[PDB]
């Protein structure tokens, strides 16, 4: 489900990735592993994903890990998604990624001070997979990063 989180709280979770960053990638190690994005932090490209200060990076996970995904969405106006899928790029302008293997369908968008996020758990086997934002045109201009799982 959706909850609220003020900026401190935002922050905080962000420093909850645990993923190593080398060059643009991400790397997850461990039985359980936290990935932590944010859908435009202020400052980075817009249309874009942040995951442990990286634009759109390509997450390494191990494959058989329990998989605690946690996503923000910080910009202001829009109600990004994060949906993982099989399907990659290039994406139409309203893509055609079904079906969805774990995602969180269309966020609200920051009000009062406070910003929504959800969780969800995924256990994926071994492959390559892509997150993507579904709002029309997004995905198209380069909103989704690659994980791969192995
Ligand atoms: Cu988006």
């Amino acid at each position: 489900t959706w909850k609220e989180a003020t900026l401190p709280q935002v922050k905080a979770m962000l420093e909850k990735d645990d993923g190593k960053v080398s060059g643009d990638t991400v790397t997850y190690s461990g039985k359980t592993v936290h990935v932590v994005a944010a859908a435009v932090l202020p400052g980075f490209p817009f249309p874009s994903f942040e995951v442990h200060d990286k634009k759109n990076p390509t997450l390494e996970i191990p494959a058989g890990a329990t998989v605690d995904v946690t996503f923000i969405n910080t910009n202001k106006g829009f109600g990004h998604s994060f949906d993982i899928t099989k399907k990659g790029p290039p994406y139409a302008v309203m893509p055609v990624i079904d079906p969805i293997v774990a995602g969180t369908g269309f966020s609200p968008v920051p009000k009062d001070g406070k910003f929504g996020y959800t969780d969800f758990t995924w256990h994926p086997t071994a492959g390559t997979y892509y997150y993507v934002c579904q709002i029309p045109g997004h995905a198209a201009t380069g909103m989704f990063g690659k994980i791969v799982v192995k």
